[PDB]
């Protein structure tokens, strides 16, 4: 009774060679719950905006991915609607007022309707974020969306369900979340609990740490993993509400110049936006896991491995690259973690970054540990 959630990338089709991957490479039976992401909101009417009408309307994108449920019944196929690059002013007008609320709740069962969804995930980011067209009253107003939904979703009498994918750090908490009216409304709270550390930061640092380090002070006293969870629970969320986030990938840095110290919480060079992009995914700051083993697990690599103790994350260095990551070993503590804690599973960001190919060993190893632990867990009352 515990979940696997896995988030699908509809980008991913675009990766050149063996990054390549679309709804065909989504190993169905690892997980228990799918989302196709990300459809988005328009700017102007409030309407569900499809983001890759080529890929998701015109080559059945969208359909050939709930159609899934052909062959397996037990699986929810739900649609994310937001993500980073739909940015935050769209959704924090889209709730300012009750008539924008329902145009787009309306547009919203329409589109799930259309393409034979199980329901929807929230993922703004983030509701009251100044820094993404943000303010003070989103807060409220998330709140009445998220009811709003619920409602609607009731009245089409589907059993839909309504999920949101959360933040962890407390000022994101107290900018955009009531937690214990939403967790009442939402199936499930997806916690993101990655991209904790980044270039952003000023400093290199593994982005999923599990529990503090040394190093963490201020702001990032609190933000990990086990304190990050046991802020939701302090909050006012029930224990069987929670899904871990996990991600199949790293975060990457580009070392300052002349720095020789690997360590946790050594100074970058922050105008460099992060670490080189890699050959698949392209992008500045990031690795997917399958670009990360396919560098430095193999038998001549000249990276340099490491391991958090306290964290209990991997993070790699060579010359002036330095990624921090999940492995199988990270992720194991992780799910051993989970069922220790009483929480309702684990989710991923994101399936298609798994070594689906096996390009250095077995196929996708990172969602079979998922589904290995979670498969044989029962999920306790809360607590
Ligand atoms: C949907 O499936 C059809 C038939 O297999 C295939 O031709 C098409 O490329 C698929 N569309 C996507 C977006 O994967
Ligand atoms: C990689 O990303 C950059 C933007 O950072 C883009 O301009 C470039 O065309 C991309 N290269 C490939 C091979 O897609």
């Amino acid at each position: 009774r515990a979940r696997v959630v896995c988030y699908f990338s509809n980008w991913a089709v675009y990766r050149p060679g063996v990054g390549r991957y679309g709804i065909e490479d989504i190993p169905v039976d690892m997980c228990t719950h799918i989302i196709y992401s990300f459809i988005g909101v328009t700017e102007d009417t409030q309407q569900v905006l499809i983001i890759d009408p080529e890929l998701d309307v015109d080559k059945n994108g969208f359909k050939n991915f709930t159609s899934l449920r052909s062959k397996h019944p037990g699986v929810k196929f739900t649609v994310a609607v937001g993500g980073w690059a739909e940015g935050g002013s769209k959704y924090s007008k889209m709730v300012a007022a009750k008539s924008t609320r329902m145009a787009f709740v309306r547009s919203v069962v329409d589109f799930l309707n259309k393409y034979n969804f199980d329901g929807l995930d929230l993922d703004w980011q983030y509701p009251g974020a100044a820094d993404r067209g943000g303010s003070f009253s989103d807060k409220d107003k998330f709140l009445y969306l998220v009811q709003e939904l619920r409602r609607a979703f009731i009245r089409e009498g589907k059993g839909w369900e309504l999920t949101a994918a959360v933040p962890l750090a407390n000022f994101r908490l107290m900018e955009g979340y009531h937690v214990p009216e939403l967790c009442q409304e939402l199936d499930a709270i997806h916690v993101m609990s990655y991209d904790l550390r980044g270039n952003w930061a000023g400093f290199a640092d593994v982005h999923s740490p599990l529990y503090k380090r040394p190093h963490d002070q201020w702001a990032y006293e609190k933000l990990n993993v086990n304190d990050g969870l046991q802020l939701w629970e302090d909050k006012g969320c029930p224990t069987n509400k929670l899904v871990v986030g996990i991600p199949f990938y790293g975060r990457s840095f580009t070392l300052s110049s002349g720095n020789n110290n690997y360590n946790l919480g050594t100074y970058i060079n922050k105008e460099a936006g992060g670490g080189d992009p890699a050959p698949y995914t392209n992008a500045t700051g990031f690795w997917a896991y399958y670009e990360i083993c396919t560098e430095v697990d193999t038998a001549d690599s000249k990276w340099t491995k490491k391991w958090d103790e306290h964290g209990k994350c991997p993070y790699a260095y060579k010359g002036t690259q330095w990624v921090g990551y999940e492995d199988p070993r990270s992720v194991e503590i992780k799910m051993n973690w989970i069922k220790e804690k009483g929480y309702l599973g684990a989710m991923t960001w994101a399936i298609d970054m798994d070594d689906f190919q096996g390009l250095c060993g077995e196929k996708n190893i990172l969602i079979k540990l998922l589904h290995k632990h979670m498969s044989a867990y029962t999920v306790p009352p809360p607590r």
